[PDB]
DNA sequence: CCGACAGCGCATCAGC
DNA sequence: GCTGATGCGCG
DNA sequence: GTCGG
């Protein structure tokens, strides 16, 4: 974090737009700027400095120049005493209140967390969930309990049937010291991009978890994706730990290598390497990569490992560890 | 200049 | 009921 | 907001 106060700034001014201006290309800019420049080995002398990084352009180069003068952004400080957008932005952090929902509320006069407490009626599954573990979702999940959460899921889907693999992707499969979330990529072989040959198979799973007492909410649920809430257990008279989002998401077994890659990120770094593939004349989703014809996708390309899809579209292989932008 | 910007699952709604 | 659009979420 | 062509 040589370059914090920038990336903060960058982050800001992101999510302004993302949550206030739904400009969500802005979004992506300001993003794309912030990662470019989190990574740079050098503390910033100046916004010219910035600007020869790849994502850094004018408009950005001056506010750097401002921030480095200064110590702070004008723009950023107008739109902290704005009320709406401060209030819009405050609601978009419950999650399933995007920047429509948001701003449809702050309309009716709801606006604070005190607010939406008492027009729980106003919202639906997702966002009453989202409003129940405010506190607990803005928590960072420690490694060591990412590790225990593993051993529960690994554990609990082994019983169901030992033929599934559960994998955890995320910063946790990059290494990160401690992560927001758990996403796990659960596989069967009765379910390939060929057939399924058993149904149930995602539902199993989180039923055996809701069982154990493991998954606690349900945010969504369909037949390959999973998106709730769960919490490791205590000990006699230790206080309970916070509660944590859980995404688990079933891929066919014969695609793993692209649902992994997919699944272990980060989103900046899918977003850069599918552009990057789209240059190169293929597309990535976390099922395949297929070559681009009229410019139509053709046939799914072999892939054999996470390195097969890195080597057609001509990047040497990173790490996990490494994709962390 | 200006077209393009990654790709997709689930929930909700409008229109039929 | 279904389809398509849109919101929100995942990386 | 930034970039390539
Ligand atoms: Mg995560
Ligand atoms: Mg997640």
């Amino acid at each position: 974090t040589l370059n914090g106060g920038i990336t903060d700034m960058l982050t800001e001014l992101a999510n302004f737009e993302k949550n206030v201006s739904q400009a969500i290309h802005k979004y992506n800019a300001y993003r794309k700027a912030a990662s470019v420049i989190a990574k740079y080995p050098h503390k910033i002398k100046s916004g010219a400095e910035a600007k020869k990084l790849p994502g850094v352009g004018t408009k950005i180069a001056e506010k750097i120049d401002e921030f480095l003068a200064t110590g702070k952004l004008r723009k950023l400080e107008k739109i902290r005493q704005d009320d709406t957008s401060s209030s819009i932005n405050f609601l978009t952090r419950v999650s399933g209140i995007g920047p429509s929902a948001a701003r449809k509320f702050v309309d009716e006069g709801i606006k604070t967390l005190e607010d939406l407490r008492k027009n729980e009626d106003k919202l639906n599954h997702h966002q009453r969930i989202g409003l129940k573990y405010f506190g607990d979702f803005e928590k960072r999940i420690p490694r060591e309990e990412m590790l225990q959460m593993q051993d529960i899921v690994l554990n609990e889907v082994k019983k169901v049937d030992s033929e599934y693999i559960a994998t955890v992707c995320g910063s946790f499969r990059r290494g990160a010291e401690s992560s927001g979330d758990m996403d796990v990529l659960l596989t069967h072989p009765s379910f390939t991009s060929e057939s399924t040959k058993q149904p149930k198979l995602l539902h199993q799973v989180v039923e055996q978890l809701q069982k154990v007492h493991f998954i606690t909410d349900t945010l969504s649920k369909g037949e390959t994706k999973f998106m709730g809430v769960c919490q490791l257990p205590s000990k006699n008279d230790e206080k309970e730990y916070p509660h944590r989002r859980i995404d688990i998401r079933l891929i066919p077994k014969d695609q793993y290598y692209c649902g992994v890659l997919y699944f272990t990120g980060s989103d900046i770094f899918n977003k850069n390497m599918r552009a990057h593939a789209l240059e190169k004349g293929f597309t990535i989703n976390e099922y395949t990569i297929r070559p681009l014809g009229t410019g139509v996708a053709g046939e799914p390309l072999p892939v054999d490992s996470e390195k097969d899809i890195f080597d057609y579209i001509q990047w040497k292989y990173r790490e996990p560890k490494d994709r962390s932008e």
